[PDB]
């Protein structure tokens, strides 16, 4: 029951959390987090992604804006905290998309890496499907 009160560090500068543990202000302070990515307090850098359902392509469409806000934070050498309401579905899908790009992982390998750091992962299948669409998009953009 205590783990729910803290975000999880995924790789350096990248933290995965919920509306709940976003309130862990000391965690934020001690990990130098200055950005928050809301998937779904006016003292931080904030970006909201407007994802309201698992159908269609709202998650896919929001991928390049998310990666950008995230890399902007890595560039400052500061933490970004990525959160959805329960922290279990939408926020982890975004973190997966990011690592696919940033560490050239396939969908499944980026999934497994996050899963092994964050056992509560439970992403709706429409989101998994959109992540696979992103996988294909990256393949084409990245061909010799």
């Amino acid at each position: 029951t205590f783990p729910t009160l803290s975000p999880t560090q995924i790789i350096q500068y990248i933290h995965l959390g919920s509306f709940l543990n976003a309130h862990n202000v000391d965690y934020i302070h001690n990990n130098n987090i200055s950005s928050i990515l809301l998937v779904g307090k006016d003292q931080c850098d904030i970006l909201r992604l407007d994802i309201v359902s698992e159908e269609g392509h709202q998650l896919y469409d929001s991928i390049p804006n998310a990666i950008k806000f995230i890399i902007r934070s890595i560039q400052r050498k500061e933490g970004v905290l990525i959160i959805s309401g329960t922290g279990v579905n939408k926020a982890p899908a975004i973190v997966i998309a990011f690592l696919m790009y940033y560490q050239r992982l396939s969908f499944i390998n980026a999934f497994n890496k996050v899963q092994g750091l964050y056992p509560l992962i439970d992403i709706e299948s429409g989101f998994i499907l959109q992540l696979k669409l992103f996988e294909k998009k990256l393949e084409k953009m990245n061909s010799e």
